[PDB]
């Protein structure tokens, strides 16, 4: 029932994510010279560093709101891709099956510590 445990735990999340090999074309915001039609395609651009520094920063006030920013570096790569072959789209596919099996008990144990704190 600790209302503030979820962000130490997003923390070590975030740390296995960037030790994994295929989190690299997503640690830091899309290269714009190496892409130049990204911004035609995708409106909110999103990456782990900029998760990790909200974070980090105090601008997250519960970890949907950290898991809403996570799923959008997933939906961007799935927007841009040219093709559901591609091995940056491939990559992204597993990364995001991670995140989901490691992010679902920190959300449900963030929603029952809130709902003690109301009873
Ligand atoms: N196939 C790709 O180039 C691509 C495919 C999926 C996501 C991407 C991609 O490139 C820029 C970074 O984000």
């Amino acid at each position: 029932y600790d209302i503030q445990a979820w962000k130490k735990q997003c923390e070590e999340l975030l740390n296995l994510i960037f030790q994994c090999e295929d989190s690299e074309p997503f640690r830091q915001p899309v290269d714009l010279l190496e892409y130049p039609d990204y911004r035609d395609i995708i409106d909110t651009p999103m990456d782990f560093a900029t998760v990790r520094e909200t974070l980090e920063a105090g601008n997250y006030e519960s970890p949907m709101e950290l898991c809403k920013d996570v799923r959008l570096i997933f939906s961007n790569s799935k927007a841009y891709t040219p093709s559901k072959r591609s091995r940056i789209y491939s990559m992204s596919l597993r990364l995001s099956a991670f995140f989901e099996e490691h992010i679902s008990s920190v959300l449900s144990d963030y929603k029952s510590a809130l709902r003690f704190h109301k009873r």
